[PDB]
């Protein structure tokens, strides 16, 4: 049981903290939306006035927060307002660069400081499933299992601080990249004659197989829990693998790394995003139909 | 069951052999002599020509390079054949080549299935091959006795030409797949990620499949892999080329919009200009070609 500070109380935000709150943590919030801090609230979340205060009498602070450079803003508001050797728990989906200097200013005024972005969304946060990839110390993840058990079905240190967001990217370039090549495939298929259901069981059950179709078929029909089943509702919107893959671009032009199916797979989620920011993903495949 | 095998190069000569070890009578033809007198050697009876070989055949199965081969097969052999003989097509090309030689098989009074096959040499050897069938069930279920001693697995795509569909498109899928997980494996690497940490995260996520499971590009995550024994196939660069080719006629011939497989395409094209006997996932090194 220690008490822990939890900036940014959003649509991850929220459940996050209410897991925290459920597990016996004091859980001191601050969201300048008042709509996101009452729904906390109402939790059992404590709910200060600024995020200096929320900050002040925590042992831990965790950040669930839009970008960058809100995350960067918000640790230049917020650090000397922490006891010396606080640890604070970066949960936000950033840049590699700009977690590295988020990382370096919170060291610099005597934090501990992981990144610790996640995957599984909404319905991962509400149910504690969420899958933490973590960047910094062990020992200072050692000391931080105790806070992110609660929230996660999986903790795994990936590196030296910026590597969780890394991987992260890593995985979300290619599964981006893996969702268009499946809607290509299924496309291609139905102009060849071959039914849905027989690509299917030949994709799933040989090389080609892979989340993006067995788990997020782009067809109605062979997996009913899919989004093309249900209206391509999220699912794992367009709008944030589009961010994702902004964030992948970048890492890409920080790094000089050449990725042409990456960022081809980025122009065409861009584009896609305009006017789909709301369809799941895989609603994709609409774009290769004619 | 007397089964005439046309074709007995890399692929058909362990495919005939294992059916002559399943007490099967093969007769077999191919034009080049050391594929013939090999196949001699393991039991098969060689004969001159295909007409020939087709002759006394309950079964013919050909395993032939090209579209355009097979069809000329077909043309100089279908007046040979008894009436209802099983034609079966394992060679891998386009699907309108599989339909057009299927009609004309049937209009000779043939049974007639696409069956073309992933596995490789080795697969072929071991008798473990996918075979992807197109064609009509009750044909399938004649067939099934003798696919079985070659294969590990026996798929029904659907009507003829439906064997070739799936295969090019699970294996245009694959290629994307390769080189996505090796720009994910370069990105990581100048990110200060190390490889085994990216191959721990991504086999555990969204991202996992078999590129990376069994076929990751960097030595250490997967001891076996091609990465670790200098890129030796594996799945060679050339097969991989090859096939894409037969997904870019595909994607022409349908009008079909396939931006990250005709880039991919592109890519291996390119690629085995210089490196076609290198397994296809030796791809992470030609990246700044395309810098
Ligand atoms: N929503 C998802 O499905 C999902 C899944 C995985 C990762 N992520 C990542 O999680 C992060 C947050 O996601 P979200 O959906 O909860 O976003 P959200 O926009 O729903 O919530 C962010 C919250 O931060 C608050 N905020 C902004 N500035 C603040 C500050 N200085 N102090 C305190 N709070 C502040 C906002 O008012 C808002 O309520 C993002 O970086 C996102 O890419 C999201
Ligand atoms: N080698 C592989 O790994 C592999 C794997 C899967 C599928 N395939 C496919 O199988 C087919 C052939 O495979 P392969 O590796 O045996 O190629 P191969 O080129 O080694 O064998 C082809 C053989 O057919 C002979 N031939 C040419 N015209 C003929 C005719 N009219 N009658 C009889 N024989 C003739 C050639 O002399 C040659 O020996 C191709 O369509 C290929 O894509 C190959
Ligand atoms: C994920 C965590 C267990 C906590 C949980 O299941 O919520 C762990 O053991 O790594
Ligand atoms: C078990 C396998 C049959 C092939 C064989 O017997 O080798 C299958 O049914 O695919
Ligand atoms: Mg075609």
């Amino acid at each position: 049981m220690t008490t822990i500070a939890f900036l940014g109380l959003g649509n991850m935000g929220a459940p996050m903290s209410a897991n925290l709150v459920g597990a016996g943590h004091v859980v001191r919030g601050f969201d300048p939306a008042p709509t996101a801090a009452s729904g906390a609230a109402a939790h059992g979340v404590a709910v200060f006035r600024s995020a200096p205060e929320a900050v002040a009498e925590a042992d831990v602070v965790i950040t669930m927060l839009p970008t960058g450079e809100v995350v960067r803003r918000c640790y230049t508001d917020v650090l000397a307002a922490a006891r010396p050797a606080t640890l604070f728990i970066d949960s936000s989906t950033i840049s590699v660069t700009d977690a590295r200097e988020v990382h370096a200013l919170a060291e610099s005024h005597g934090m501990l400081q992981l990144d610790a972005p996640v995957s599984g969304g909404v319905k991962g946060a509400a149910a504690a499933t969420l899958a933490f990839m973590v960047g910094g110390d062990e020992s200072t993840l050692r000391r931080a299992r105790p806070v992110l058990e609660p929230m996660a079905g999986k903790i795994i240190h990936c590196g030296a601080a910026g590597a969780g967001q890394a991987a992260k990217v890593c995985n979300n370039m290619v599964l981006a990249v893996q969702q268009i090549a499946i809607a290509e495939a299924f496309v291609l298929a139905e102009k060849l004659g071959l039914s849905a259901q027989s690509l299917f069981d030949v994709i799933t059950g040989a090389t080609g197989n892979c989340w993006a179709v067995h788990t997020n078929c782009p067809v109605p029909g062979p997996v009913p829990t899919s989004p093309a089943n249900n209206d391509f509702k999220p699912g794992f919107s367009t709008a944030l693998m589009n961010k994702d893959l902004g964030l992948a671009m970048d890492a890409v032009a920080a790094t000089g790394a050449t990725a042409p199916l990456g960022s081809h797979a980025a122009d065409i989620y861009a584009k896609f995003a305009a006017d789909h920011a709301d369809l799941d993903f895989s609603a994709v495949i609409h774009t290769l139909r004619a």
